[PDB]
């Protein structure tokens, strides 16, 4: 039996499923710590910028949770992505440990735009800028793609790198309640939120696991990306970022919550 996440259904997947808008033929780079084979899951390809790592398997579980969110297929068994038919692609820029270098990051980045991704998912973040990562992101986006990541996960008034950076759509994570999850950063670059406590999503050794955090908010925005795309086939990543932050519910404070809550039926309308 399948089931879906509260966070697919409070975003309102499923109203853009029943519209025929599932992310069908929008490639979806997840630049995290690989994404390992599921049962559950369709693996496109990628690459591994990893040294010690050649493969893009997931030694850590957080790349096959978050690709699970965007992308968990429409089927009777796991759970269901935001949007299923996306063209999943593991870009592994994130070791075992959940760390990376940022030339990595950067690395992934170039792959994505050198590859024609629509969407790059980085559910990664660090408090200090970087003029590499920001050439990284910049060139990305240049190249058509949508970058989208995690505001970070201290609590603090202000957002990690490279969500903080112009040209990176900044994503927050809420509660059950629609308040804002009480480690999500926030303040100045944040552009929208989505859910990311208790969000369970397809884990290495063919299992289902819930985690909590910003990163577990990027991929429901990302999946939401997918869906717009699909829909408008010809927008820039500029377009959909506009669009998904102008259909967004309103939560209060856009210094908390950005454009307010991502909505994909509102934003497939
Ligand atoms: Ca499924
Ligand atoms: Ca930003």
């Amino acid at each position: 039996a399948q089931s879906v996440p509260w966070g697919i259904s409070r975003v309102q997947a499923p109203a853009a499923h029943n519209r025929g808008l599932t992310g069908s033929g929008v490639k979806v780079a997840v630049l995290d710590t690989g994404i390992s084979t599921h049962p559950d899951l369709n693996i496109r390809g990628g690459a591994s910028f990893v040294p010690g790592e050649p493969s893009t398997q997931d030694g850590n579980g957080h790349g096959t949770h978050v690709a699970g969110t965007i992308a968990a297929l429409d089927n009777s068994i796991g759970v269901l992505g935001v949007a299923p038919s996306a063209e999943l692609y593991a870009v592994k820029v994130l070791g075992a440990s959940g760390s990376g270098a940022i030339s990595s990051i950067a690395q992934g980045l170039e792959w994505a735009g050198n590859n024609g991704m629509h969407v790059a998912n980085l559910s990664l973040g660090s408090p200090s800028p970087s003029a590499t990562l920001e050439q990284a992101v910049n060139s990305a986006t240049s190249r058509g793609v949508l970058v989208v990541a995690a505001s970070g996960n201290s609590g603090a008034g202000s957002i990690s790198y490279p969500a903080r950076y112009a040209n990176a759509m900044a994503v927050g994570a809420t509660d059950q309640n629609n308040n804002r999850a009480s480690f999500s950063q926030y303040g100045a670059g944040l552009d929208i939120v989505a859910p990311g406590v208790n969000v369970q999503s397809t884990y290495p050794g063919s299992t289902y696991a819930s985690l909590n955090g910003t990163s577990m908010a990027t991929p429901h925005v990302a999946g939401a990306a997918a869906l717009v795309k699909q829909k408008n086939p010809s927008w820039s990543n500029v377009q959909i970022r506009n669009h998904l932050k102008n259909t967004a519910t309103s939560l209060g404070s856009t210094n908390l919550y950005g454009s307010g809550l991502v909505n994909a039926e509102a934003a497939t309308r």
